């Protein structure tokens, strides 16, 4: 395939630049396909606000907390089944594909040829893609040591906190290897594998698993009211070039995710080429809708689940005497998204509408959890005060009305009040129905508790 | 001066890319200096939403309206003279400048050589800047012809509507020249210069001029509540390196515009180097506040004023049969802002806060009126329906709840209801206290009325 | 068509960046398709040597000479015929195209639907392409006034020198309009249209036309020895996906130019997608070969033709008292290429080989004459000396062993000796067999001689 | 310090784009500062020729050899101490620095905090630079696995060959770690540390060490003929702004390396801002000259020395049946340069001139050995033939007259003839005067010879 086809991520051409003095006068980031793929496609930085991510001058790093998703991965078992099916449905067309689907004629292989890769991080070992998730995680580890490394005492073991999802675990490991470089060994790094079982309660990197009363589908109804007409138009366009083509809107909907994962896996996907920006945007909003209403503030149970890690993170912030200053936590998009429902920095004031497409989406799921998502809390001293701020996918995201400190940070005293108010009236044990652990302890007790859950293939 | 210094517009270096597979995974556009300079600095495209600006497939162009600001300019008289005063205060420091202000020692000339350039477009003739306002307008005209020229009948004169401001008028001419290329002549283009005189009432590209009850400064005390502490900190930093340096917070505040203008004029400004991102962002928000409360929905009078052009534009869209399909109007940022107060697509639901810095700014002045600002309405037919949409600084901005047409456009029928809602209860004559023209007629009566005001230097 | 397809010019993907800290560590320019299209595709800057194109500090601009090709154009009459034929040959395939050629099924229109555009500059009026040649020329004019404008006395008419090729003429005009801005009129610009008739002799912007003894095909034999096997491999690949496909290597060869012009005309060409880099590179070298041996030092008659303009240019350089300091000449690639055979700055020491592909090509035709090619001679004073240097497609190209002056320039005294040696033993009248004008005079006599040749459609 | 200053590597601003339709029409890579810093500054990819670095379609990887320099490093002892001496001369200026040297006033620290870092790779651990040498090596390993890993059998140990230089050795380990990812261990990788001791003779990654008749300084008097006038001019400029500043031309010459090293160490260097492009280019050529005459074909001894690795590499390509297909060798720039003296693909036909500055430099040292230099031989099968080609710093560099295979590769049969031609009449023992090992055996006998030299700080 020509290097002129699918050789980048931008759904815009050179036309963007045609009347500019400088290419820097152009706004082309908006057209990045990843932003429309619901967090399934490769890592992308948050749009951000222009705030420098450097620690401000005259401030000194006190502590950092990373909450990271796994890196890019193969489809899940469930999705893989869907994509393999739609591939088989497509391939069983009797006819030669024309138009956007013409690539389907060209000895087009299914991008997951071995199902053992389903659920796995893409890596140099199983993928030819530059967007390999383990690569993402290693490069992140490196970058992260570069920036926050002065907080690391090399006489200390680096603790790593990870759920037992194999891909989350492998992320944590590639991250730690990036961070530690040629000092990485079984002795300089201790990984605490925190089980996803419901019996971990709030003592978890996936506290939703112990929250029995949380129904992620509490709002599927409202989400289903959002138009799917773009799926029909697209299906109809495919049929116009391919008469008799037997696929549905359901098949078409699956092809956005198919695009995202083939991109992850192969580094380029012809499946990405079949949709217009406008279809991408509507697909994207249907994902924001789904995630907002399942995983964020649209679901009235995410505050309480999200607060477990908000609390623990705040405890870490408040304890300045801990020898360890670097908190490395790895988990899933959903956990990070629910954590964000409690953080409250990327959460809209009102529930998302379904009767129109809002611009922008008041809730951007990919701005919070792309593949390789990173939610970082920086703590630093400036004079006689400590300040806290969030760096979400490499953008500083100021806490609303707590952004007066250097780098639009929140005085730790004010951050205390902010968190208090976010978590007011939450009670995990009681709202969730789970009498296991009521709070996170694993950041503190991992030396005396063995977090060695075995890895699951999810 | 090293080509490594001020060789671009981005307030970020290469660290943005350091853990990515592709540079397209980076979000660096948030860091563009222009976005913090309040519309004073060169043109920049609206961040946008990824909507293809192309006319959608199966859609046929019917009409386009352009509402354009003048291009990049030299400082106005007031600002220029304020910049000259600050320059002179700096030059009379006795001492060698150190730190960020050191460039002041280096035969640093004031950037406006001749005060005759105040108020004027920068151009190849008066400026060595690639960011020249006339270049921007000319390239825009070319691009605009390339996009919309199928709508132009070459047997017909191109009408141009411009206010009689020199810079605005010159913009219109460079644009028309870009548009018409080697067909440009006093025969193929007829420019209607619409006076900024208050006696023009609503029949004006600057209807605020005839609005007597409009007080742009009505909300200054609110606006002035916003923090100036960053100015003090910046000043103290300058003083720390330059003991006894005698300038004010007011001076420092003017150095932002000085930066924006020296950038326009010279193509680079050492003065841009003296601020942190955090200062630019607060500066930027002070401008958003001032313009929101003066020129937008913060001021109760702007909806009535803005509605004059909104109505006129709607009359144009409603009228199928006009031989002329390309509307080209040139005016100031203020008029376009007030216009947008009535358009209502880039207007926040609520008044801007003053007691903290919101992220993002709920009202982005530079998203609407950068130098060389362009507000475009495209009208196109898809099937048996006509659709309208806005392209503001090269980004489609869908109308809230009127964006289900192709390319997120509004059915002209629905667009009628939207406009009616926007202009409801407005009355120029009565609200403004002006009994001259009550409505725009210049788009229709310009062949019988001689619109030929003499140019003013403002 | 997806904005992920053909949305740039680079025959490389994101893979180039995958192991870098900064995207600026990547070399991706080498992959620009334009460089392989033999000067037929849009303008591209010369690779260059990193030499700043600014006039050095402490130097002051004395004089500038532009020798410019026309901008991007539609195919010629001859080429158009070839491309239309290959399109018709392709379209008459009975079968559905598969593979690279699949786009041929998709209601693929021939990109020159009206033959009146053959030979013409692409423009906003006849083309949707951002690469419109008139746009290129206008933007150049603007840029050129920005840089060299201090040499322009606005009390003077700008003289423009152009051959009577309609597209060259139109280039000169769009250039002059860019340069003059809103001061462009019949009075501020005087265009001297220099006939391409053989009877102009050396008094010509196309002195090859008066050189009867010049045989551009003196070396076709050696050029034909260069491998064409890549054409077979490509043809075979097309046939493998399309059994029965009746096209030849001749057809395939025509498709590189078809790619180049559809790119010019439409801004993107699916025809560009059918070749590998390796085919592009070999096509490209066959063009370098052809042009080197026809138009440059491989042909023993180009020195003498090239010296006519080298001499005239040098005369202009030596006459510091001329009121006019800006020499604007427009002509064809071949004339500029032959001029370069005499200039000697981009000419290899040995003739090009044909029995292998050399890397790099010792003679890069597209580095000298892309569409919109610009060969500029800058003259500037530094202290008590004047210096001369070449800026070829926006890159400074130092004269070998005359690059000691500021900006790697040649002292005008040394430049005199350099030109003397380049033109030693040339005699246009005698070597060419033409007893018309023996030397260029039109730079000096255009006020008293009327250069108003009528425009030809070539 | 402003993010507008030193925020990139390019010695050009936005003016490069000002008359283009697409920024991809610009040639800005010529302006990269790295290309003028003589291999001292961060990694940069070879400018290259547009050849796709992908394995050609229908070709199957058979073998790869990597010859890698150490990554970016701190200054060597000598250079570091020279930089410290210049820093101290500058700091003892009594006076406030003005002009380009003003940053010297701003609590400007010397960039090597601890002399223990001299000779060492920059890494996340000792450096906050994105350009860290270890990061570069690690990312390279990842990329290399992604490209070549189909050739790796995971049942087999990965052998690594490195010299015992600390920085080289560390490079090899970061690379291997990138390559092996979470499979890296002392079991999956076996590193063979090949001593730099002269007693190693030709069985060495640094065979120049055992070559007694090799005088790297044989040609210093030739090299010293090249102009130093630019140093005087630079110095006089520094003096003009700083009266009585007491530094030499020698000092100024060292400030180029200081720039390169501070860039490596800090990620930005104010010292890079003190030179013009024209000075960097002359500096750059002084380094090309020195290295051409010391480490390449300018020195009569390098072909014999280089031929040791050329022969060994050829023995590897000739031997189909080795279970190991991935050769990873790590050594210094000097060894790779001398290697290239025998490879002969980036070697000029003639000795470099000294009496002027050629464009381009006929021998580009940084094109061969930037920090993190990579010379790769790929061997792949196309049909019943095997092909060999070179990828130097991410660019395919075809062998002259052996580039007609797919991807401009050389049939291994032809490659044998090429190598034989290159090594003809060479004899290490006799030409070098060293009777220790006469040939490389370490690639074959490393499982029976213990290659385990102790690390040196050089
Ligand atoms: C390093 O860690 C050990 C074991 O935790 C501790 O006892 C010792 O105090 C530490 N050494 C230094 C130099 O900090
Ligand atoms: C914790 O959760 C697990 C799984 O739901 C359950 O078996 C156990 O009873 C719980 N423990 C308590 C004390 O509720
Ligand atoms: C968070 O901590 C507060 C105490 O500050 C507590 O009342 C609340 O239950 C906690 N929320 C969760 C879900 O852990
Ligand atoms: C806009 O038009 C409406 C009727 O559509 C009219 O009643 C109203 O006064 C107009 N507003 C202005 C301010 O021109
Ligand atoms: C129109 O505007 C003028 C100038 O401001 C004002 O003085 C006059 O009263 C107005 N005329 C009418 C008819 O209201
Ligand atoms: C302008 O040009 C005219 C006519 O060529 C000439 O006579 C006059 O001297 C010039 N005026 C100035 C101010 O240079
Ligand atoms: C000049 O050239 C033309 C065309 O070739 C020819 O008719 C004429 O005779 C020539 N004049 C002389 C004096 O040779
Ligand atoms: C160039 O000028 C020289 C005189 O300097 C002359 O001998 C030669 O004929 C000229 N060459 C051409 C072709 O005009
Ligand atoms: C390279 O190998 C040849 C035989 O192929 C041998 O005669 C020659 O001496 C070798 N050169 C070196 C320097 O190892
Ligand atoms: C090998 O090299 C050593 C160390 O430089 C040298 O002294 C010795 O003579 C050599 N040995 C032989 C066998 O030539």
């Amino acid at each position: 395939v020509s290097k002129l086809i699918n050789n980048g991520l931008l759904l815009v051409g050179q036309g963007a630049y045609q009347d500019l003095a400088s290419p820097q006068q152009a706004s082309v980031e908006q057209y990045n396909i990843i932003r429309f793929l619901g967090g399934a496609a490769p890592y992308i930085q948050n749009k951000g606000f222009g705030i420098s991510t450097d620690i401000p001058d005259q401030c000194t790093l006190e502590q950092v907390q990373l909450f990271s998703r796994h890196g890019e991965r193969y489809p899940s078992t469930g999705s893989g089944k869907k994509y393999k099916a739609v591939y088989e449905k497509l391939m069983s067309y009797n006819g030669t594909f024309k138009g956007e689907l013409a690539f389907l004629n060209d000895d087009y292989e299914y991008f997951v040829p071995d199902s053992v890769y389903l659920e796995k991080e893409t890596s140099p070992k199983n993928s030819d893609s530059i967007y390999a998730g383990t690569t993402d995680a290693m490069k992140h580890g490196i970058a992260f040591r570069t920036k926050y490394g002065e907080l690391f005492d090399t006489n200390d073991t680096l603790p790593v906190f990870t759920s037992n999802s194999g891909r989350v675990y492998q992320t944590s490991q590639y991250f730690a290897r990036g961070f530690m470089g040629d000092d990485f060994s079984n002795d300089t790094v201790k990984t605490n594998i925190i089980s996803e079982d419901a019996d971990m309660g709030a003592n978890s990197l996936t506290p939703r698993d112990g929250c029995f009363n949380y129904n992620e589908n509490a709002n599927t109804a409202i989400v289903d009211e959002y138009t799917t007409e773009y799926l029909t138009k697209a299906l109809n366009r495919f049929k116009a070039s391919n008469p008799g083509l037997n696929i549905t809107e359901d098949d078409v909907s699956n092809l956005f995710g198919y695009c995202a994962y083939e991109l992850n896996v192969k580094g380029a996907s012809p499946m990405c080429d079949i949709f217009t920006n406008e279809e991408f945007i509507q697909y994207s909003y249907s994902v924001d809708l789904d995630d907002y209403y399942s995983n964020s503030a649209g679901n009235n149970m995410t505050r309480v689940i999200g607060s477990t890690l908000l609390n623990a993170s705040l405890e870490l912030l408040n304890h300045d005497k801990n020898e360890n200053k670097i908190w490395l936590s790895f988990t899933h998009d959903t956990d990070i998204e629910i954590f964000h429902s409690a953080i409250g920095i990327l959460i809209p004031d009102e529930d998302l509408p379904v009767d129109y497409t809002p611009f922008p989406s008041p809730y951007s799921h990919v701005g919070i959890t792309p593949q390789g998502a990173r939610t970082i809390i920086e703590k630093y001293a400036c004079g006689n005060e400590s300040y806290v701020r969030y760096v979400i996918n490499d953008a500083v995201i100021p806490i609303k009305k707590c952004s007066s400190g250097p780098g639009f940070s929140c005085n730790l005293n004010d951050y205390n009040d902010y968190v208090a108010e976010r978590v007011a009236g939450t009670n995990y044990v009681e709202q969730c129905g789970n009498n296991n652990a009521s709070a996170v302890t694993f950041y503190w007790d991992y030396e005396t508790t063995n977090y060695t859950a075995s890895l699951i293939n999810s």
